[PDB]
DNA sequence: AGGGCGCCTATAAAAGGGGGTGGGGGCGCGTTCGTCCTCAGTCGCGATCGAACACTCGAGCCGAGCAGACGTGCCTACGG
């Protein structure tokens, strides 16, 4: 082996699953066409059912800006001047190999 | 040239010194042994240094609670 695999609960594995989680938020903005753009804290929740809401909300405050609506399905709206980061940049913040 | 004479052989004893020869003792020298010194190596003791552990502080993360906002249902008051 070439790659250092992690412990349980270590830092460094914990650090991935918070930028994993940091990628895939990203990604369903770039999935989104709504203007200004926005998605469901359900989609999120869908993919990681291991995660408790409040931690997903540690990764969606600094980015966007919640939007409170008279249903129980509610939309995260993107910050207008937060610049989504680019295609090789999420590249850049979690490899392949990491995973 | 040859008879008689001188000398050799043998026997005792002494006396004294001199010379010759063999053995022993004494002296001087060299060799051998013992002791001491020096060098090397090893072990023991002390001191110093490095490593490992334990304690303390702080930072981060997670959970829970409370507050705000909107839906929905119910009751009341207002308008037709």
């Amino acid at each position: 082996p070439l790659f250092e695999v992690p412990g349980p609960n270590s830092k460094r594995a914990n650090t991935h699953i918070r930028d994993f989680l940091q990628v895939f938020i990203y990604r369903l903005f770039w999935k989104s066409k709504d203007r200004p753009r926005r998605i469901r804290m359900e989609d999120i929740k869908k993919a990681f059912p291991s995660h408790s809401e409040s931690s997903i909300r540690k990764r969606l405050k600094l980015c966007a800006d919640f939007k409170r609506t008279g249903m129980d399905s509610n939309w995260w709206v993107l910050k207008s001047d937060f610049r989504l980061p680019t295609e090789e940049e999420i590249r850049a913040m979690v490899s392949p190999e990491q995973c």
